[PDB]
Formats: C-alpha cells, sequence, structure tokens
C-alpha cells in the first residue's frame, strides 16, 4: 500500500504535469486532479477536492500542489482539518510527479518529505564549463 | 522585463504553466513555449527551440525547462554553446513562472541565480497552523 495521489492546480497546469509524467512513466502515473478554474473560485475548488477525498475516505493521501498560499493549495491546507492521513506538498515540478508516480514509500509523512527534497533538488542552473 | 522567457517541457506543461502565470500576474506575463509531443524526440525538438532563438537572435534569454537530463532540458542546454547570452534553469514549478514574469532583473546570471532560489524555497510540505 501506497498514499493515493492528487495533483491540484491553477488552471490545467496539474492536468498537463500529469499527462507529461505518462510520458515518462506511462500508466504507473495515475493521480486524481483538482484543475481550479477562474469560475471555480475557492468554493468550487473546495468542492471538488472534497469529491475526491469523500470518495476515498480516511486512507492516505497527498495533494502536490502547485504553489504555496494560491487557492487551491490553501484549500489543501484547510481539507487537513478533516482528514487526518492526508499531506500537502507544494512547488509542484516534474521531477516531483514522476518520483512520486514511482515511489514504493508506504507512509505518507514519509513521502511527504523524500518528494520535498525530491522537488527542491530538481531546481538548478545548468551550468556549462 | 530584461531577459526573453521561454519555457519548455515534455508536453503542454510548460504551455499550461504560462496560462497559469498570465491569470495570476496578469497579461504582462510572456514567454515563447517549446512542447515536446511524444512524436518531436531530438530534431523536433531542437527544431521548435531553434526557431525562436533564431527569430531573437544575441538577447539575453532564459530557458525554465521541466526536467534535467530530459530531451527539452538538454537541447536548451545544447543551444547555449551557440547563444552567449542565453542561460537555463531546469525544475519549472509556478513559483518561478510568476517570479520570472514580474522580475525586473535585468542580468541573465542574476535572474537565473534568483529564480534558482525562488524554485527551491517553492518547494515545501503545507501544514495548518495547530493554534486549537
Amino acid at each position: 500500500m501506497k498514499p493515493k495521489l492528487i495533483l491540484m492546480s491553477h488552471g490545467r497546469m496539474a492536468e498537463e504535469t500529469l499527462a507529461s509524467t505518462q510520458m515518462i512513466v506511462g500508466e504507473l502515473a495515475d493521480a486524481a486532479i483538482v484543475s481550479m478554474t477562474a469560475e471555480d473560485g475557492l468554493s468550487g475548488t473546495q468542492a471538488k477536492l472534497a469529491a475526491i477525498l469523500k470518495e476515498a475516505g480516511n486512507v492516505p493521501t497527498l495533494v502536490l500542489a502547485d504553489l504555496k498560499g494560491g487557492t487551491p493549495c490553501n484549500v489543501a491546507m484547510m481539507a487537513m482539518g478533516t482528514y487526518p492521513q492526508l499531506r500537502v506538498v507544494a512547488g509542484l515540478n516534474l521531477a516531483m510527479a514522476i518520483e512520486a508516480a514511482v515511489s514504493p514509500v508506504e507512509n505518507v509523512d514519509e513521502l511527504a518529505a523524500y518528494l520535498t527534497q525530491i522537488g527542491q533538488s530538481a531546481v538548478t542552473t545548468i551550468d556549462l564549463p
């Protein structure tokens, strides 16, 4: 067993990140997606996430959110008041999604910490000789 | 800003990253995009970036690439041998794109260093306060 994965973003970034991840790891990438439109706002985004979390119930779950302090990330954070096995990591990049897809890490806290280090290590300037 | 921006990725991730950025910072967020499809491979990806870089000439430019070691990033890296004022940062996330879009930083090396720091700081585990 493995935490369930959800990618959340403004607009269609998260949906395309999943699709891009599938170019590298194929069907191993299978996260649920919350794509906040401008029509959604806070309440629409909350409802979208709530439909996913309600359908899963009290199971280890990790949201990879696009951006600290954006409405999608805020909504994921506020859901942690309800779901004790939900964790959230912000700053979604493709390395994080690939590693989340392939990681055998079971524990949701360990997975969050690992993907946090992965995502940070993935950001570098490409420095030529 | 100063440097021209290019976002590059496998698939349409870069494309939608720009769209999301514009919806946060406004219509002034601008970047060229390379979307490497499953049919592109090396030559097609090289050609897509070359069309953009050739159009702009020897102008300070920053590529924000999705993933180190991927073909999009490698293609950007290879272009640096031809374009002396091009730099590349890998690990694109939304915070990096927002900050790039509004940054008034004119020097390319300063801008790459800044966005590297932004992109790393952007990645954190999120917690509700506990104050109850």
